[PDB]
RNA sequence: AGAGGCUUGAUAGUACUACCGUAAGUACAUAAUAUACAGUCCCAGCAGUAGCGGUUAAACUAUAGAAGAGUCGAGUAUUAUCCAUACAUACCAGGCGUAAAAAGCGUUCAUCCAU
């Protein structure tokens, strides 16, 4: 997407993968907790636990875009 | 008529707790009618969504118009009020083709649903 900016059709495809990966973490967290922490350290992915339902407020809800905060420093938050 | 207020053009099934065809104010006296008739004639009026009134229609006024043809009755009737009678106030018990009603196409939060 950086080199090609007129390809608006693939913009919708990226969202599908981002949401799909989020659901994977939820399932793996309940079946194996020790393994969930080990995989995050190797890939340097922000580990997040799923123990309570997420609130409806956007100022404190989860954000699948900023999952890889360590690897990406320009897609964390804004005003 | 021991006694008054309504209707007198069509339309309305006119209430239901016992009895549920298992019986007479049954017959004589004791049988009749009002879509007969009178006044005005798009003028005066009545009425209920629909309407009538010009040449005379049971639709307007009038019952010494005949001991009024009817329903109530010591009351009757108009307006007003509510969850306004299945105009279903819609779980029981209405919809989303043409008729009033499905967001331009899609991934996500919460809730609900699933084997």
């Amino acid at each position: 997407l950086l080199r090609h900016f007129r390809d608006q059709q693939k913009k919708k495809v990226l969202s599908i993968w981002l949401s799909r990966r989020h659901r994977v973490m939820k399932y793996l967290y309940r079946v194996d907790f020790n393994l969930y922490k080990y995989v995050c350290q190797q890939l340097r992915i922000k580990c997040v636990r799923f123990a309570i339902p997420d609130s409806r407020d956007r100022q404190r809800a989860i954000s699948p875009i900023a999952v890889d905060g360590d690897r990406c420093k320009f897609l964390i938050r804004q005003k």
